[PDB]
């Protein structure tokens, strides 16, 4: 049911925390999960740089709306904000990451120009996943309170009984992990308009 056991075995209240407002150092980045039948997530992140700790501030998560429905619910929060976004091309083909992240910058979405990466290069689930556990446990992933779809995901995120990520209700976590991939393209709060 849990498979093999739960990917973040820490408990939940550690990675919690009370909303605050955004200090003007402070960086900012937004992700988009895509998806129709299967939830869509958009979230947005700060990065303290100085203290090296990451606040997942906003979340929101939604079957069955389309990119003007997605900006109409997360624009007070996401106007102008770089937002990373996933799929390099491939799913039974077709429009994949690239004409749906058109859609999004059409709607009104500051989208990347390009998929979410590593710097390297690189988008590997499992090392994005190592790296947010390490900054849970050594104290430097927040979590607001007020972003349950988070901690609902959070819960049932597992692996199989053979040790792969289950990839199941994991549309927030999918794009936490992108926000985080691409936080060298977050921009500084006081520089964004403030
Ligand atoms: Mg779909
Ligand atoms: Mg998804």
């Amino acid at each position: 049911t849990m498979g093999s056991g739960r990917i973040f075995q820490i408990p939940e209240e550690t990675i919690k925390c009370q909303p605050f407002e955004c200090p003007d150092h402070f960086y900012v980045i937004d992700a988009q999960d895509f998806g129709w039948n299967h939830p869509q997530a958009h979230i947005q992140l700060w990065w303290d740089k100085d203290a090296d700790v990451f606040y997942l501030a906003r979340v929101w998560k939604k079957s069955e709306n389309t990119a003007v429905q997605a900006w109409g619910a997360v624009k007070s929060w996401a106007n102008k904000i770089p937002v990373a976004w996933p799929h390099d091309g491939h799913q039974h083909e077709k429009g994949g990451g690239e004409q749906l992240k058109t859609q999004y910058a059409d709607a009104g979405f500051s989208m990347l120009p390009d998929h979410a990466t590593f710097p390297d290069g690189g988008n590997s689930v499992e090392s994005g996943i190592s790296e947010l556990r390490d900054l849970m446990l050594e104290g430097r992933f927040k979590v607001f309170n007020t972003c349950e779809p988070f901690f609902e995901e959070f819960r049932l995120y597992h692996r199989d009984e053979n040790g792969k990520i289950v990839k199941t209700n994991d549309d927030v976590l999918d794009a936490t992990r992108y926000g985080y991939m691409m936080r060298r393209f977050a921009r500084m709060m006081r520089d964004i308009r403030k």
